[PDB]
């Protein structure tokens, strides 16, 4: 298993746009349509991504496309950040797709936020993360998925995932 399986698991496809548990617009494999509050700003947004003027429906391969920029942008901002940088380069692979996937979920800003949970990850704290990233806002909105998510980074293995 890889990133992109992993987080294909937990983001689902759907081809129109829905509103997630903050009320966020998002489509495809967990694509955010945009960070603005405004509703007219989405649609916008979308067609400029998609490359063309939707009706509001999108095709699997719109999606797949989607998915591959918005996974290379979160690795990307994991590298740009001071703060998550250092983290990602002294985990393993495993857990560096968990890492990855929570960049994917919340973004780069958001997650550089779980500054304890980063330093116990950085000094391979496994079980002290865990504990502690099961105390969030994080996983009260989304608990079936940070569950998920934690037991990657306590055990290093795929097994919530198969
Ligand atoms: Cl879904
Ligand atoms: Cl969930």
């Amino acid at each position: 298993m890889n990133i992109f399986e992993m987080l294909r698991i937990d983001e689902g496809l759907a081809l129109a746009a829905y509103a997630d548990a903050a009320g966020y617009y998002t489509i495809g494999i967990g694509h955010l349509l945009t960070k603005s509050p405004s509703l007219n700003a989405a649609k916008s947004e979308l067609d400029k991504a998609i490359g063309r003027n939707t009706n509001g429906v999108i095709t699997k391969d719109e999606a797949e496309k989607l998915f591959n920029q918005d996974v290379d942008a979160a690795v990307r901002g994991i590298l740009r950040n001071a703060k998550l940088k250092p983290v990602y380069d002294s985990l393993d692979a495993v857990r560096r797709a968990a890492l990855i996937n929570m960049v994917f979920q919340m973004g780069e800003t958001g997650v550089a936020g779980f500054t304890n949970s980063l330093r116990m990850l950085q000094q391979k704290r496994w079980d002290e993360a865990a504990v502690n990233l099961a105390k969030s806002r994080w996983y009260n909105q989304t608990p079936n998925r940070a569950k998920r998510v934690i037991t990657t980074f306590r055990t290093g293995t795929w097994d919530a995932y198969k």
